[PDB]
């Protein structure tokens, strides 16, 4: 692609490592948004829910400095960007989608349909403004990618036992990001506003309930132990 033209040796790596992917269904299911899954079964936004926490821990790994951190700085990263990186990877599919939700290849749903499916207005709401950053944002493909790394890099993450090394991984995804930003648009500004303009769920605990979804992603699929088996 001409986008990785503009990028240095990390950006193309981060781009090339594809947080872009998008969770599917199982082969053959079909989707009908008029047939309730209800009663043994779970319906398709936690099908796709967990399909995606797969990817996301997936896509981690080829992020070039996550496998050298010690398994618990791999576990609290994940464990405390998960939602803000559901939430990174579902606004910016949608982006065609709108005013609908993208959940995962053959789900697209209007807002009202996410409410009969597990969803709530407090989910809505903030799904609402996060989309409206990334489209304010104008975020491009190559932008998307190496906003997901600088989520997954956070050094305030709970349990974060090496700090220091996250902070200067923090900082090699930043430099990559000024370093695109500058070389392809020549806007020294831009990726201080794209920065500022992003939402981060993590300021005010998102086990405020409006965005608390992760407490049943972590509940049915006991992402712990998942986690350490991926990550070994
Ligand atoms: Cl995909
Ligand atoms: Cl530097």
């Amino acid at each position: 692609s001409s986008d990785l033209f503009y990028c240095d040796d990390l950006g193309k790596t981060l781009v090339n490592s594809k947080p872009d992917l998008i969770p599917r269904l199982p082969d053959g299911q079909a989707f009908d948004v008029n047939v309730a899954p209800e009663p043994g079964q779970v319906n398709v936004m936690m099908q796709l829910g967990y399909d995606e926490l797969r990817m996301i821990i997936e896509w981690a790994r080829k992020v070039p400095g996550f496998n050298e951190l010690q398994m618990e700085d791999r576990m609290a990263l994940l464990k405390s960007s998960f939602m803000d990186l559901n939430c990174l990877r579902l606004s910016y599919r949608c982006l065609p989608w709108l005013p609908k939700v993208y959940f995962g290849h053959g789900v697209v749903l209007s807002v009202e349909e996410t409410a009969s499916l597990g969803w709530n207005r407090d989910m809505i709401t903030l799904w609402e403004q996060y989309v409206e950053r990334l489209q304010e944002m104008k975020v491009d493909h190559v932008e998307f990618c190496l906003l997901n790394a600088l989520v997954l890099f956070y050094p305030d993450a709970s349990g974060l036992k090496d700090k220091p090394k996250v902070t200067s991984l923090q900082g090699d995804v930043l430099k990559s990001l000024r370093h695109y930003t500058v070389s392809r648009f020549n806007d020294s500004r831009r990726h201080a506003k794209i920065l500022l303009r992003l939402p981060a769920l993590r300021t005010f605990s998102s086990k405020a309930l409006e965005s608390y979804l992760s407490m049943a992603l972590d509940g049915v699929l006991k992402v712990d132990e998942l986690v350490t088996e991926m990550l070994s």
